[PDB]
DNA sequence: GAATGACAGCCGCG
DNA sequence: GCGGCTGTCATTCA
């Protein structure tokens, strides 16, 4: 096989790496790596070396690293630019693995763990690291086994060795339920105290030290703990063999050199774009696998001692949660894939500047010429998105429709880049340039309304390297496409297959089968064409990692262009491509509304009722009445007219007026395409109202399709309103949802009917239903000998009115930092002494308290000030009234 | 970023 | 008091 990297460190005038080698066995080498670095000379030095702007350049080899940095010191204390790769990790990669890098996922160890850590006085601190490890559950990939690290004798409890047998019972016979796919994977350790423990760990991790290292939080609170522990404990000479090279950098996140860290909260946080309340295992967990984490009775800090046979079960399950997830979410291995990719440190997945800046360096390397030194640049704001201000009100019939990749297409249209930019234009006020009124800026270069101009007769660096990965986007979307097509010429082909013994052939799933290996599989046995369709799952699986891969990248690039700390980056260039895309949107919006008013005859009617960034809302509700929404014989004819309308008569509309501007501004190449996203009505033949918006950001829509495909059932689209809140109680949160769908789908008299049922019944909901639900921070820096100071958040004031009803009270459950904390408001008289009263979420207040809470508490106010008063901000804006009886007047100002 | 809403707290008011 | 506002927090949505 073909060697590849795990790793690499810059340790002095060495590169530290750990790969795997031709036979397929783990190394480490220590190389004394020469970088090159490059100024600029004069024409007459011949050279191959030039820099993005054709100046030629020198190439300067050094003694080693250290000279290396040291010149580029001397560079800037003159004044002369210092071209080149600064980060010698990447030269050395791109040096060292100069060719598309095939990674063997078998070979590299990947581990994830969890460790437990009682401690009866508040969250242990990893700084501190105060109290015994007393357990440890260590996956390990290559082995695929569970090594567990269990304490037997800790100053908190002396217990027994942790049961197997018992683990695997179920939860009515007394057992942990620890799934029978793992049970035999798992290798138990016990230990007499904690040093034995340690020193076993730390021995077990020089004989399987981790490449990548994984598990809920571990760079947060695992890693800094054991390494504290193992510090203060033995020294810090010791704590130090954690690293494979004895190093370790203390930023609190202890950095391993010689190891990749992916915490998977992060992993999870970045690829899975699930925007979720709660970043909990057991939340998460839930979410992707219907099944959290072990569940214990009594407070983690006394379940080692009550239960130390759940305990350890806990831990190992905790761990396997984890893996679960990654079984399907697949991110990991996402990041191996994008990690080599880029030619970078895995851990670099994480930076955008970091991977874009090594996958435009090897690029640009492959053609001898050198990166611009990376300057230092003022963070300076500048413009953003444009979005319409929405007349709050309801609408009927709406059709969205969504520019494609929009800010990766600006660059590539205007051809944006450093050193592609040609000059400026007298800039007119950006209306004239919508409304086509302003001279047109140039007619030789390709130009933005915020004044710049590029060339258009060279393909910039920037524009140049994002056109690849799109391109390499749709090439390997091709190839999966295909494993589909494969999928069934194997798939049926197995429902009726003869009985000759054979093997399965030899074909390229990536491309369409031929009829020389299309028919002439559709008649081998069945232990082939079961096997036929395991390469054409395969293949497809490729594909979809390297297909996700490039969108990532396609849509961070941006990211990386308007952060100052990017070697590419331009104040100028990244205003020419957010108010080019303000222009486009409103520009197109100018179109939509003309091309639809002579369709209709209307005149100067307002058709587009709505932008954000790269969207339009268009309204229906005359194109409905042209046809008379009584010639419909369902819902799903008129969904199906206006898909056509859109189609046939307003995308080309769009292109057309798109292509008017690309001429406009004199763009390379014209990349603004539009698709009709969503379509939205309220069922045909009923009150419903369709959908609304209150403001920007904040509508709801009754979705019938949704880029084609048509749903059974309308799909509810709400964004920014209190339902898609988690600060709302779970109750509200869920009786606003139904307000929504009956206003959208069933009409007024349907939601007042709701609204006085719900009323009616607020006070039977259980307490934590209906609590508000939020964050405490400067949970201190508010409170002064336990009372709410100044400029106190209601929520906080509200802490402090438990901590002084349970002051001097230790099995009373703590308030802490940050954590999310439920609030209540109590009737004035209370014996808390105090509006509102908060505790932790996730769990019921305290007995000792409660009766008197569930007592006091003001379910008026809470009605009204978390469902009432959102409500009516909705209703108010639909034109609806939630109580029969109201007022017209009431909508007008004084 | 471009934006929104819950709340605190300081006006200006016979 | 309370509309008008300004600043602090808490949470979403391109």
């Amino acid at each position: 096989m073909k060697e590849f990297y795990l790793t690499v460190e810059q340790i002095g005038d060495s590169i530290f790496e750990r790969y795997i080698d031709s036979n397929g066995r783990e190394r480490t080498r220590e190389v004394e790596y020469k970088p090159s670095l490059f100024a600029h000379c004069p024409e007459s030095q011949a050279t191959k070396y030039f820099d993005i702007y054709g100046k030629p350049c020198t190439r300067k080899l050094f003694a080693n690293m250290r000279d290396a940095s040291q010149w580029i010191k001397r560079m800037e204390d003159i004044g002369l630019e210092a071209l080149g790769m600064d980060d010698f990790k990447l030269a050395y990669l791109s040096d060292t693995y100069n060719y598309e890098i095939k990674y063997d996922h078998t070979k590299i160890r990947v581990a994830n763990f969890d460790i437990e850590v009682t401690s009866p006085d508040g969250f242990p601190e990893p700084s501190q690291a105060k109290h015994p490890i007393d357990a440890i559950t260590h996956y390990d990939s290559i082995d695929d086994r569970f090594y567990v690290f269990d304490l037997l004798n800790s100053p908190y409890g002396n217990v027994e060795e942790w049961s197997i047998e018992i683990a695997a019972k179920l939860q009515e016979q007394g057992g942990d339920e620890v799934p029978s796919e793992i049970i035999d994977k798992i290798i138990y350790m016990p230990f007499d105290n904690e040093k034995e423990l340690l020193m076993e760990y730390l021995n077990f991790w020089q004989q399987k030290t981790p490449v990548i290292l994984t598990g809920w939080n571990v760079e947060s609170f695992a890693i800094p703990y054991v390494y504290n522990r193992i510090k203060n404990i033995f020294g810090e000479s010791t704590a130090k063999r954690l690293s494979p090279h004895r190093k370790t950098r203390v930023k609190e996140i202890i950095t391993l050199f010689g190891i990749s860290v992916l915490d998977y909260i992060d992993l999870y946080k970045k690829f899975s774009f699930t925007n979720q309340p709660s970043y909990s295992l057991d939340y998460i967990s839930e979410f992707e696998l219907n099944v959290g984490k072990l569940k214990y009775d009594g407070p983690i800090s006394k379940l080692r001692e009550s239960n130390h046979q759940r305990y350890i079960s806990y831990n190992i399950i905790a761990v396997y949660r984890v893996l679960q997830i990654d079984a399907k979410r697949q991110f990991i291995n996402l990041s191996l894939d994008m990690g080599y990719y880029a030619k970078i440190q895995i851990q670099s997945v994480f930076s955008p500047i970091k991977t874009w800046d090594a996958i435009i360096f090897n690029s640009l390397k492959e053609q001898n010429k050198v990166i611009p030194q990376g300057r230092s640049h003022p963070v300076q704001p500048y413009p953003g998105a444009f979005v319409k201000e929405p007349i709050p009100n309801r609408y009927k019939y709406v059709m969205s429709f969504d520019l494609t990749s929009l800010y990766p297409s600006i660059i590539r249209q205007v051809n944006i880049s450093p050193e592609t930019i040609a000059g400026t234009f007298k800039v007119a006020p950006l209306h004239d340039y919508i409304n086509a009124v302003a001279e047109r800026p140039s007619d030789v270069y390709s130009c933005s309304p915020n004044g710049m101009m590029y060339y258009k007769d060279r393909d910039g660096v920037v524009p140049t390297e994002i056109t690849k990965v799109f391109n390499q986007r749709k090439e390997h979307k091709g190839y999966m496409l295909a494993a589909q097509r494969n999928g069934e010429i194997i798939k049926e082909a197995l429902h009726n297959p003869n009985l000759s013994v054979d093997e399965p052939l030899d074909v390229d799933y990536r491309f369409d089968f031929s009829d020389e290996i299309k028919e002439k599989i559709k008649k081998l046995s069945a232990k082939s064409l079961n096997e036929m369709l395991f390469r054409a799952q395969r293949t497809e699986v490729a594909g979809m990692t390297a297909q996700i891969n490039r969108k990532l990248l396609i849509n961070s690039l941006y990211g990386a262009l308007g952060n100052v700390w990017f070697r590419y980056y331009d104040l100028r260039n990244a205003t020419a491509i957010t108010t080019f895309g303000q222009m486009a949107l409103q520009w197109i919006e100018r179109k939509v509304n003309e091309y639809l008013n002579e369709v209709c005859g209307t005149e100067g009617e307002a058709f587009v009722l709505y932008g954000d960034t790269d969207s339009i809302y268009v309204s229906a509700d005359k194109i409905i009445d042209k046809v008379g929404e009584s010639k419909f014989r369902d819902t799903n004819h008129w969904v199906d007219f206006l898909d056509k309308f859109a189609r046939e008569r307003m995308e080309p509309a769009i292109d057309r007026g798109f292509r008017e501007m690309c001429e406009y501004m004199n763009n390379k190449q014209h990349l603004m395409f539009m698709d009709r996203e969503a379509i939205a009505g309220p069922p045909l033949g009923s009150k419903g109202i369709g959908g609304f918006w209150t403001g920007k950001k904040r509508y709801a829509l009754n979705v019938w399709d949704m880029e084609g495909t048509r749903y059974a059932e309308p799909k509810l689209k709400i964004m920014g309103l209190e339902t898609q809140k988690s600060s709302t109680p779970k109750a509200v949160q869920k009786a606003l949802k139904e307000c929504i769908r009956r206003m959208l789908q069933e009409g007024e008299e349907s939601l007042q009917e709701y609204f006085k049922e719900f009323e009616k019944e607020f006070r039977q909901l259980n307490y934590i239903s209906i609590a508000s639900v939020s964050s405490a921070n400067n949970i201190a820096k508010y409170d002064v000998g336990g009372f709410p100071g100044p400029k106190c958040p209601f929520h906080i004031r509200g802490i402090l009115t438990y901590n002084r009803a349970i002051k001097g009270n230790i099995d009373a459950p703590q308030v802490v930092e940050g954590e999310k904390v439920y609030v209540l408001p109590l009737r004035e008289g209370n014996p808390f002494g105090d509006k509102c009263i908060a505790w932790p979420s996730g769990t019921e207040i305290t007995d000792l308290i409660k009766d008197d809470v569930l007592h006091w508490m003001d379910y008026t106010v809470l009605l009204e000030k978390t469902f009432i008063k959102p409500l009516e901000g909705f209703t108010s804006a639909a034109k609806l009234d939630y109580e029969k009886k109201a007022s017209l007047f009431d909508m007008f100002d004084f």
